[PDB]
């Protein structure tokens, strides 16, 4: 599986991942005057205020 | 600007994009023995073994 990497709305990058892994990640939260965006591979829990979209085809994160 | 936004050969799909954005693209790329296709909103740049659309009107990224 690859995964997009890219912060924010960058122009878009990609990382491959481990072997076993199945989804990619984008995590949405606010922070003073806008949104951060942080996105790879996994689908990490999250909590306390973190959005998280997760997906399970190459590349889907975006 | 909305622009489509399904995977590979799906039937298609749209999402509305931000305000300012100008372009929708669909970009393939060679993935084993298969491809892949996305589609959605923005423009990113040509870059090496990609191939990349792009266009300025609704759901003209098929
Ligand atoms: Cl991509
Ligand atoms: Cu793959
Ligand atoms: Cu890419
Ligand atoms: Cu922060
Ligand atoms: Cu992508
Ligand atoms: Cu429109
Ligand atoms: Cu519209
Ligand atoms: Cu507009
Ligand atoms: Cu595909
Ligand atoms: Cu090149
Ligand atoms: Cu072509
Ligand atoms: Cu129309
Ligand atoms: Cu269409
Ligand atoms: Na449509
Ligand atoms: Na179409």
């Amino acid at each position: 599986l690859e995964c997009h990497n890219q912060q924010s709305s960058q122009t878009p990058t990609t990382t491959g991942c481990s072997g076993g892994e199945t989804n990619c990640y984008k995590k949405r939260w606010r922070d003073h005057r806008g949104y951060r965006t942080e996105r790879g591979c996994g689908c990490p829990s999250v909590k306390n205020g973190i959005e998280i979209n997760c997906c399970t085809t190459d590349r889907c994160n975006n």
